[PDB]
C-alpha cells in the first residue's frame, strides 16, 4: 500500500491531526497513506542535518525558509522546478517568497514554498483617536511613526477594562527572534544583514544606512515609547499584552485577526476590547522606503526518496491552491502561493486585506549556505544591543562598537562558504 | 448527442458565464455542440492554466491575458493556430502589436488568437480645460504640452459644480499590481523599453537613459503638486471612481468609461454626474521618440491534449471572426482585437470611440517572453518603491536610478534562470 513519510513543525493547534485532515483528500484521490511526524523546531534541524549525512529520513521534510540555503548545499535535495512550474513558476509568489525556493544564485529550485509569516502593525484604534494620531499618518513614515509614539505617551486616555494608560509601543528586544523585528528598520535605512556587491557576501550590519535604522528602532525604547516589562519578554508574552490591553501599537502576523474573532476560552480574544478596537497597518517607509519582513517554512523531497513522483504530486497538491488556504487558515499565516490571496476566505476581511498590502513590500534574508551562522552572530550582538537599551545606556557609538564586532565576525564565518 | 467543448474565461463583462453562452450560441446551433464554460477569477486563473497544462486535463480552450501567451507557449502545451489565423485575414488583420501576442518571442509557430484588446487614452473634463485656458489638442500633443496643461489646471480657480471644489489636475494610481502598464507610455515615448535585446541576449532597459527620462518625466509630475498624494495609495476602479464624482480633470482609462458615462449611477455608470456631460478623450501625448498607446487584452488558446481540434479551431476562427468580436467587444466594454471590426458603426458612429481607434493606431505591447511574468512581478515591486517616494515628495533622479539599477539586476537574474 502506497505511503509517504512527511516531517513537519508545530505549526497550528493539533499538529499533526490538522495535516492528516488537511491531506485526506489527496490520501482518498491515490490511495496512499501520508504518515506525519511532528517535530519541535530544534529537535527537527537535528533530524533533518541527520537525515542528510545519513541518506535515511522521510519523503519530504518541512524547512524554515532561512533552512534552504544550508540544506540545498549538502546536495541531498531533488529539484523541484518541474512543481513550481505546475503552480505557476515565478509569477505565482512574491519575489520575495521566489528567493527561498533555491540556495542563493542557483538555477535549480530545491523547495516549494508552503506558508508565510510576515509581520505588520496591529493598533488600538481607540487610543489612536484618543491621542489625535491619524494612523495612516502614523504608519506612513518613520517621521510619523516616532511623531504618533511621542503624542501616545501624552495621551490621559485609559483602557476602559485595565482602567489604566497603554504603553505606546510593546516589542520584545533580546530574543532569538529579534534579527526578524530589527530588519525592517534596517532594509527602510538602506542597510542591510549581509549584502552581494564587489565579488562576495559581506556583513552590512556597521554600515552608516544599518547602524542609523538601528538606531532609530532601539532609541524608542530609551525615549520612553516601550515599557520596561517588553524588554523582558519573548514573541508569545507581548502578544498577551497587547491582547490584555497594556499596548497601543505592536508587531504581529496575520493569526491576530483569526485570535480577535475566537473567545478566550478558544484561544483568542473576542472579549477583549483590544479585539473590539483593532486595527492594522504596514510597517513605515524608511527613508530609503518600505519593507515586510518575510520568513515561513516550504517543503523539500530528499534525493533518496524511493517516492519521487508520488512525493511530487503530494508537494503540487500542498503547494496548490485549495491546500494553501486550507493550511493557511489552520495556521493563521498567510499563503505562500500568491494565486491563493484571490479566495474569498482572504478578500472578505478588511484586516487580511491590509496584510495583503503589506505583503507587496515583502522582504526576506539571502538563502545563503552558512545563514544559521550568519543569524546566530546578529542575535547575540543584538541582544548585547538591547540589554544596554534595557539599562537606557545605548549610544549610537555603543551600537557601532557592537555592530563593528558583529561584522567582523560574520566576515570570518562568510569567508568559510 | 451533441458534442463537447470546453473553454476557460476569466470575468470580462457583466455575466461572465451567461454572456459568454449567449455569445457562442449561434456556433452550437451551427455544429451540433454544447459548449461548456467555466469563469475563473483573474488571481487563480494563471495557477489553474498552469496546473491544467502540467496534468494534460483541463479545457479545450483557454482565455490567456496577452502577457501570458509567452510563458504558456514556451511550456510547449498550445496547438498551432496559424492556420486559423490566415482563416481570419493573417498578419493584415491585425494591429502589429496584436499580431506580436499571438505567439512566443521568436517562435516559429502561432499558439494563441486575439480575443479583446485593452488600451488606454486620456478622459479630461472639457469645462476644467476650457476654465484652465489649455487647448485640449496642444495638451495631448507632446510631454511638454501635456505638462503645461497640468500647471494650467493647478493654478485654474475652477470648481466642479457638484463637489463645490477644485479638480486635481491628474488622477493615477502609483503602486498597484498593473503599475507598468501605466509607466510602459512614458517608457516608450522617451526611445526605452522594459526589457530589450542588448549584446545579443533579453536584458532589463528600466535603468537605460531613455527609461529613466521618461519615468522621472511621469512620476514628477505627482511631485510638482499635479496628483494627490492619496491616489497613489488608489487601485484603478477607486481612481475611476474619483474621476466619475468630479475630483479629476484627467485620467487614463480604456474604453468602458464611454458606455459608463450613458448609463446612470443606479445602472452602475455616472450619467447624472458633471464629468459625463463634460467628457473628452485623446491618445496619449507623443513623447520625445514617438507617440505609444499602450495594448493589452485576452487571446484564445487551444491546448494540445484537446479530444477535438478540427471543432475547437472552428470555435476560434468563430470568436475570432467579425461578429462575435463587435458583440464581446459590446459585452465587455473592450476593443474589438480583429482590425476589421474596428469599422463597425457601433464604434464609428461615437466620437469618443472614434478617438480610441485614433489611440489604437500607436498600440505597443510588452515582448512575448517566456520569462515575462517574473520580469512584470519585478518591475511593479521597484516602481512601487518608486511611487512611494513619490508620495512623501522624495523621488530624486539618483534615488530612480538606483531604484531601477536594482529592478534591472533582479529582473536579468529571473531572465537567465527561467525554467525550461
Ligand atoms: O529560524 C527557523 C525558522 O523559524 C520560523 O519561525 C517560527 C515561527 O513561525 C513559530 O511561531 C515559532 C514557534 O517556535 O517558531 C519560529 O522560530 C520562520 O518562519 C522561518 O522563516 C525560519 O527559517
Ligand atoms: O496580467 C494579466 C492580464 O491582465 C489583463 O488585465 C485585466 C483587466 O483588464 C481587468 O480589469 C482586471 C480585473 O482584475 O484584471 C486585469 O489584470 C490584461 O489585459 C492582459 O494584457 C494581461 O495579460
Amino acid at each position: 500500500q502506497k505511503t509517504l513519510e512527511v516531517w513537519i513543525m508545530p505549526n497550528s493547534p493539533q499538529p499533526a491531526e490538522d495535516f492528516k485532515a488537511l491531506v485526506a483528500p489527496f490520501e482518498k484521490a491515490h490511495g496512499v497513506e501520508v504518515k506525519v511526524t511532528v517535530l519541535d523546531w530544534g529537535v527537527a534541524w537535528t533530524k533533518i542535518t541527520t537525515a542528510a549525512t545519513s541518506g535515511v529520513g522521510p519523503d519530504l521534510t518541512q524547512l524554515g525558509t532561512t533552512w534552504v540555503g544550508a540544506i540545498s548545499a549538502m546536495g541531498v535535495l531533488e529539484p523541484v522546478d518541474d512543481v513550481l512550474e505546475a503552480l505557476g513558476g515565478e509569477k505565482a509568489y512574491l519575489p520575495a517568497v521566489w528567493r527561498t525556493t533555491r540556495l542563493e544564485g542557483a538555477r535549480q529550485a530545491t523547495a516549494v514554498p508552503w506558508f508565510s509569516e510576515l509581520r505588520a502593525f496591529y493598533y488600538r484604534t481607540d487610543a489612536l483617536k484618543a491621542a489625535g494620531v491619524n494612523p495612516a499618518e502614523m504608519f506612513a513614515s518613520w517621521q510619523g511613526f516616532e511623531a504618533g509614539l511621542a503624542r501616545l505617551k501624552a495621551s490621559s486616555f485609559r483602557d476602559p477594562e485595565t482602567k489604566a494608560p497603554l504603553a505606546p509601543l510593546c516589542t520584545p528586544g533580546r530574543t532569538p527572534r529579534t534579527l526578524h523585528n530589527a530588519a525592517p528598520w534596517i532594509w527602510g535605512a538602506g542597510g542591510e544583514i549581509v549584502r552581494q556587491a564587489g565579488g562576495r557576501w559581506q556583513s552590512a550590519l556597521n554600515s552608516p544606512e544599518s547602524l542609523e535604522g538601528l538606531y532609530f528602532f532601539l532609541s524608542l525604547a530609551q525615549k520612553g515609547y516601550v515599557p520596561a516589562e517588553s524588554l523582558e519578554k519573548n514573541t508569545a508574552q507581548i502578544e498577551a499584552d497587547f491582547q490584555a490591553g497594556k499596548c497601543a501599537v505592536f508587531a504581529s502576523g496575520p493569526w491576530m485577526i483569526q485570535r480577535a474573532q475566537v473567545p478566550e476560552a478558544k484561544g483568542g480574544f473576542a472579549e477583549r476590547t483590544a479585539a473590539k478596537n483593532l486595527g492594522v497597518a504596514p510597517y513605515p517607509a524608511g527613508p530609503k522606503g518600505r519593507y515586510t519582513f518575510f520568513g515561513g517554512s516550504n517543503l523539500a523531497l530528499f534525493n533518496f526518496s524511493k517516492n519521487k513522483p508520488l512525493a511530487k504530486e503530494l508537494l503540487k497538491y500542498l503547494g496548490g491552491p485549495e491546500a494553501q488556504v486550507r493550511y493557511a487558515q489552520m495556521t493563521g499565516m498567510l499563503p505562500a502561493l500568491r494565486s491563493a490571496w484571490s479566495d474569498p476566505s482572504f478578500q472578505q476581511n478588511p484586516l487580511l486585506r491590509t496584510f495583503i498590502q503589506a505583503a507587496q513590500f515583502g522582504r526576506t534574508y539571502p538563502s545563503l549556505a552558512g545563514w544559521g551562522g550568519v543569524e546566530n552572530l546578529a542575535v547575540q550582538h543584538l541582544g548585547m544591543a538591547w540589554d544596554l537599551v534595557a539599562q537606557g545606556r545605548l549610544t549610537r557609538e555603543a551600537l557601532k562598537d557592537l555592530m563593528d564586532k558583529a561584522s567582523a565576525a560574520i566576515n570570518q564565518a562568510l569567508r568559510h562558504h
